[PDB]
């Protein structure tokens, strides 16, 4: 069973202006300190690896990006991983999991797509999602905070939740629990891309939301989903209490 997944941020070109999410690799290394492709990150202008949440014992999600990206260079990777799949699951316990989520968009240089050239208030990067995919790591914490919320009913084998940006709800999640795994869908709260500085990178749904509970008594969870149109790849991890 796959311990996690890792995706490279899409990079577009002039006669390939639209490059979608692809090559979702399996992670066989379940060590939470081994960050996927960290050994390749030295060539980045600012090797930006998302902080490790030490309260998380079993799972980890985040990214490995060039935090000072330039032109058409490698942006980096988004991933999640978890070890010790749950073998005992609290039944009739109504658990609430709180954590984060991270993402990378596709790349789309087509001018008609109407992705913004400048949003310095929001991100550390220019030409948002045009040459290279937008990553959650790009956002300035003052304007964007990607948190996850999950309501899990082990009695009814049902999970609901929300992927939020600061206050705003970006996705609602629904999933069926099958053992220590879950599978389901992410529903985009906003279906319209819009245009310009109000361009919406999260307009597409996803029928491929899946992850697992990790740690003996299902103390933690992590997972991922891909947009049905490959425009986004998201990961998440959360702890219950």
């Amino acid at each position: 069973p796959a311990l996690g997944y890792v995706v490279k941020v899409p990079v577009s070109s002039f006669e390939n202006k639209k490059v979608d999410i692809s090559d979702i690799e399996v992670i066989t290394n379940g060590n939470l300190d081994d960050v996927p492709y960290k050994a390749n990150s030295s060539k980045y202008n600012y090797p930006d690896i998302k902080t490790k949440d030490s309260s998380l014992q079993y799972v980890r999600s985040g990214y490995v990006i060039d935090g000072e990206h330039s032109g058409s260079n490698e942006k980096g990777y988004v991933y999640y991983k978890g070890n010790s799949p749950a073998k005992e699951l609290p039944v009739n316990q109504l658990l609430t999991y709180t954590g984060s989520w991270d993402f990378t968009s596709n790349a789309n240089l087509n001018n008609e797509e109407g992705r913004p050239n400048y949003l310095n208030d929001d991100y550390y990067t220019k030409a948002i999602g045009k040459r290279v995919g937008l990553v959650s790591g790009d956002a300035k914490p003052a304007k964007h905070k990607y948190t996850s919320q999950f309501e899990v009913d082990f009695a009814t084998k049902k999970m609901t939740g929300k992927l939020s940006d600061k206050e705003k709800t970006i996705y609602t999640v629904n999933a069926d629990i099958r053992g220590n795994r879950f599978t389901g869908a992410a529903t985009a709260s906003d279906k319209n891309k819009g245009k310009g500085e109000s361009y919406n990178f999260f307009s597409a749904d996803s029928q491929s939301l899946e992850g697992g509970f990790y740690g003996p008594k299902a103390e933690e969870m992590a997972g991922k989903f891909v947009a049905n149109d490959k425009s986004l790849f998201a990961v998440f991890s959360a702890k219950h209490n």
